[PDB]
């Protein structure tokens, strides 16, 4: 029954969307949730739908909290599960959540937040940061909105904001690679700093 | 030196026209470096390096210049007609090739590989609505179709030696992505 529901939710979210990012985060959250003894169905479902309500979305695609909730109930998902998924997605998406350092999140929420931050670092994070700059018309370097300045202002600090022990061990290799990339960039572009 | 003043004059004009500049500035410095090693005419190398994008179809119509427009400005700035002709001949061929043009092309290709080349490919993908991976238009495909071939297309020995270390770092980056995104190669 749970393999059917997860498939229904995966289809529904794919048709709406970006998908590649969310699919990747869903898979990484289930891996961490396994090592962290989290409820795995909760972890996967919330990872698949947490972006659906995000404010950084146009009004044409952005669903409300009630709309997502009712869709889960219509898919057949139980009351305890629905509520817990809603708790995760609301606690991740209020303004300046970062002030509370993922402390109000349950173990399931923590795991979903960690996968999200892991997707923003290493080789994949480097890629996403530069795509974003290209999409928003920002520069490579030499500027406070540039992708280069985003490394020092945000991306290199993320390793110290992980919630779970497994996420912290997974971050070490990714963070190390960013430094090697920055190093290579600094000799590819003499005077970048 | 008259060469120094003339080059400064060109730099200020190009930077003024493009309001990207940062890319063209790197490529000019790298071209001068390669040219010095290869015994090419450095003034021609630097000047061709600075103006060749101005006529490239990439640039928007609100900024892009014709060949004669580039020619007229060079002559107005005091560059001789013999030098102006050589530069024009280089930048039209690029858009076979002389020693000076081979050096400039090599510098262009080098800015497309290594760390800076990884950055530039992903920026372009975001700009045109392309994905990270998944189809023939994505940044990942662009590595395998184009950017990893560039080291076989270097004209000079100097550039080739410089390409070695950049190409290898790029291969380490692909390796890192394959590790962090299991199944990246077959993903739709
Ligand atoms: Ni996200
Ligand atoms: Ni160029």
């Amino acid at each position: 029954t749970e393999l059917k529901q997860a498939d229904q939710i995966r289809t529904w979210v794919q048709s709406v969307l970006d998908w590649l990012h969310i699919s990747r985060v869903a898979d990484l959250a289930v891996y961490i949730g396994e090592k962290e003894n989290a409820d795995l169905f909760i972890v996967e479902t919330a990872a698949l739908v947490h972006d659906l309500i995000d404010v950084k979305l146009p009004d044409t695609i952005r669903l409300s909290v009630s709309e997502v909730y009712n869709q889960l109930v219509t898919f057949g998902i139980g009351k305890e599960d629905a509520d817990r998924v809603i708790h995760i997605i609301t606690k991740m998406s209020f303004r300046d959540r970062e002030k509370l350092e993922g402390e109000p999140l349950s173990i399931e929420g923590k795991v979903v937040q960690d996968a999200d931050r892991l997707d923003a670092i290493g080789a994949v994070g480097i890629a996403r940061a530069f795509m974003f700059a290209g999409a928003k018309g920002h520069g490579l370097y030499g500027d406070d909105q540039s992708a280069y300045a985003h490394f020092f202002h945000k991306l290199l600090r993320l390793i110290d904001m992980m919630n779970t022990d497994t996420a912290r061990e997974l971050a070490e290799e990714r963070h190390e690679f960013m430094l090697q990339y920055i190093r290579q960039l600094e000799k590819d572009i003499p005077g970048i700093d």
